[PDB]
């Protein structure tokens, strides 16, 4: 499960938690409107990851990438503090675990 | 198979979709007229990754980079929604799949 | 166990040596006030991962990300010169061992 | 085999086709007139990995180092497009196979 | 052992030439007057990996930290072409074997 961390900074905010989360598609687009980086889950949900141009949120949204492509290739779980605003809902958050 | 996000998507434009596609070829060229980044299928069929210079395409075209060689690499399937209006038919989205 | 050499340098500093972490998780944050990346070890120890704007610093804390990244996939224990200063303790320097 | 489009763009040039190279060395060298990056193959052979600092080349070099560092770590061939013209011969497209 | 071509590169240097080397711990340090990246061999020898901010010494650089790592986590061998003019001695060139 998601470290109690995780968990304490996704409850200050207004997004919501998703814990032990298979990803088992990664997507690349550049089509217009559709333009992103998403991942998708064992039962179908979708997820649009953070992008930023500058420092710092370019370092994190980086590795919120390698995160999402390190889950897929592994089948390693995620835990993810997503905002319920837009559609697909987007990461503000990601917890990669081993176990 | 694609998921139902990635083929709503592709259906918007005049790309194709092509599913379950295994890359066992990947190709870095700089000679002149040829130059750029492509893939192989493994019945030999061929296609041009995108590229960009600037924000926000420089990212998603280094994540199209990094998912061709992780399926090259681990035989993992892609999912391809590519331009016919040239040759090779240029990447406009793609999909890794476990 | 640590390097002598990494105890040396983590001697000079006012930073706590930890040694022979298994890190299980790997967080990335944007979110206000909690920004920024973390790792959790297998018994629910929680560092900061540094920061840095610019060159030389930039290139060390890219590689802190991969030594964390790699551990996390591996298995492989780190050594840490971590900085009580601040909750979480930041990771001044770290060591990834095989 | 090298793919018959990596053949075909092979042969526009004054560059020649080398198949199935086995590379067991990846060299990284900062001294003065040898500086630059190479590979070794399982028999003797050299080549050096073209280099470029602007764009677009600086993405497919890049790419051609990704695809050197994977071949020597995974044992996959490689097959080229090099340059006779200097020593060691220079890399002008390299395709990383399965 | 080393290429031919590796040696007679640092046979043209004043460096010295370390041969089969086993890395087994990777470090990223960003305090004061340690601060760089350096790996130890299986035996606590310790290099320095050197640093640059531009091209072209910005691509060979990134690259030597890459073997280094792929070292660590693999266990392959490497050589190292480095000098004694500092402590821990500096790597001017590496060579990753299969
Ligand atoms: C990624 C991120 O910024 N997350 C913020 C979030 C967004 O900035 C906001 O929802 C716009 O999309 O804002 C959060 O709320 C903030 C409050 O904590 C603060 O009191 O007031 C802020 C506006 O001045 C903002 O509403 C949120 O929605 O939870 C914090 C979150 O980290
Ligand atoms: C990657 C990308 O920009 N994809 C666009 C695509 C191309 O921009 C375009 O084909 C030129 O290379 O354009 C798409 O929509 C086109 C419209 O912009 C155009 O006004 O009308 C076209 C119909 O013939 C078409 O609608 C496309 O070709 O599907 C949208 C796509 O995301
Ligand atoms: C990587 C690259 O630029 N490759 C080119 C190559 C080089 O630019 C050139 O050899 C200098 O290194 O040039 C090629 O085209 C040549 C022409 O530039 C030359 O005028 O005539 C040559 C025939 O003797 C030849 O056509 C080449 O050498 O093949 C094309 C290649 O993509
Ligand atoms: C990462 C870093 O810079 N660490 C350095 C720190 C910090 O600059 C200051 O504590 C202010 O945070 O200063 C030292 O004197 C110390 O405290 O041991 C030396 C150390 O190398
Ligand atoms: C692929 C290619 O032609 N590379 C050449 C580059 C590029 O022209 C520039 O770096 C601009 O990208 O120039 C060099 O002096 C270099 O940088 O080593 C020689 C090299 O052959
Ligand atoms: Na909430
Ligand atoms: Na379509
Ligand atoms: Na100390
Ligand atoms: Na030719």
């Amino acid at each position: 499960g998601a470290s109690q961390f995780f968990k304490d900074n996704c409850n200050r905010t207004t997004a919501s938690l998703v814990e032990g989360v298979e990803l088992t598609k990664y997507i690349s687009d550049i089509n217009n409107n559709t333009d992103g980086m998403y991942v998708v889950s064992s039962t179908g949900g979708v997820w649009r990851i953070s992008r930023a141009k500058d420092y710092p949120d370019n370092v994190m949204t980086a590795e919120m990438r390698k995160i999402a492509m390190a889950a897929v290739l592994s089948g390693m779980r995620v835990n993810m503090c997503a905002s319920p605003a837009s559609s697909p809902n987007v990461i503000w958050a990601i917890e990669l675990e081993a176990e």
